[PDB]
């Protein structure tokens, strides 16, 4: 088998892109949050708190003539932004684009936090990093992937995510339409549940290639690019009157900058991020200051490539016995 979902910027900065999926008999469609770095699907549900909920669409497992209680399972998760939610769990029938897994755990939220209600287009996650990570007890469950992969044609998925556009995740194929050139595959650590790799190196602009080893994670739950402070640090230095601000969070640039581009490293292979991509826009409405996509990860003890790095590449999961990652230009 295989499936074929379209994935969607939540808005014009592209913070997050959703998904839809389909949960229960007969369907309940919902608009998720595709994770690869955490390893729980969870929705706002009937049970949530309703001061909670404003403006998501909600399971509701009463109304679904597959969905089981798991019972005394209960899930909470923690995110690296500090956001949070937590519940119980059905198992339900759960389809993307037109894959289908019975008996998946669906996480149901009692509480989330503020960010989750504010966010009224995000109507929950669907991890895809390693079960390891999967915080129902005390049974952990399986991701929607570990659960599907024995019934797909090729043990794999891909992100295609689009820049201010539509992209697509694919389960079970590789599109050989979707990317130029070759896929360039590079070794996965799974030690810490995440698609852990290695980086060769980054150039800044039209500049030299610096090789050096970056471990990191591929993330596409996380919008930036986050890297060691050196590595920052020498591409802010190329953006005049670019600084860290402390009161902001992070580094800044003046609004009227054109941006260079980032070249990260996969083995031989390189990947260019276009500086357009690194643009996150006024930190306030109304500011010349804008607010910047690749920023220190110093204090977040690992590198994440997040969704300004993967949406410059074709990116292949492939959870074979020995998972690898794949990148290609595109
Ligand atoms: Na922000």
């Amino acid at each position: 088998s295989t499936g074929s979902a379209t994935t969607t910027p939540i808005d014009s900065l592209d913070d997050a892109y959703i998904t839809p999926v389909q949960i229960g008999t007969p369907a309940q469609t919902l608009n998720l949050d595709f994770d690869t770095g955490s390893s729980d699907l969870w929705v706002f549900s009937s049970e949530t708190t309703a001061s909670e909920v404003d403006g998501q669409t909600i399971y509701t497992p009463s109304k679904s003539t597959t969905a089981k209680l798991l019972s005394g399972a209960t899930w909470s998760i923690s995110y690296g932004d500090g956001s949070s939610s937590s519940g119980d769990v059905y198992t339900d029938t759960v389809s993307v684009g037109g894959l289908t897994v019975t008996g998946q755990a669906v996480e149901s939220a009692k509480k989330v936090s503020s960010s989750f209600t504010e966010d009224s287009t995000i109507d929950g996650l669907l991890g895809l990093a390693f079960s390891t990570l999967n915080t129902v007890s005390p049974t952990q469950q399986k991701t929607f992937f570990d659960n599907a992969k024995a019934s797909l044609d090729s043990p794999v998925f891909t992100a295609d995510l689009g820049y201010h556009a539509p992209g697509t995740y694919n389960f079970g194929f590789i599109d050989t339409t979707a990317y130029t050139g070759s896929i360039t595959y590079t070794a996965v650590s799974t030690k810490q549940g995440f698609w852990e790799w290695t980086s060769t190196g980054y150039a800044v602009g039209s500049g030299t290639f610096k090789s050096t080893s970056i471990d990191g994670i591929a993330d596409t739950g996380t919008t930036l690019l986050y890297l060691p402070a050196t590595v920052v640090s020498a591409y802010w230095a190329q953006v005049s009157g670019a600084k860290s601000s402390s009161s902001v969070g992070g580094y800044v640039f003046p609004c009227s900058a054109t941006l260079p581009s980032f070249t990260f490293g996969v083995g031989s292979a390189r990947i260019v991020i276009p500086g357009d991509y690194i643009d996150f826009g006024p930190i306030s409405t109304g500011s010349s200051s804008c607010f910047g996509g690749i920023q220190s990860s110093a204090g977040i003890g690992i590198n994440i490539f997040g969704d300004v790095a993967l949406k410059a590449a074709f990116v292949v999961f492939n959870g074979a016995t020995t998972p690898t990652l794949g990148f290609a230009s595109k």
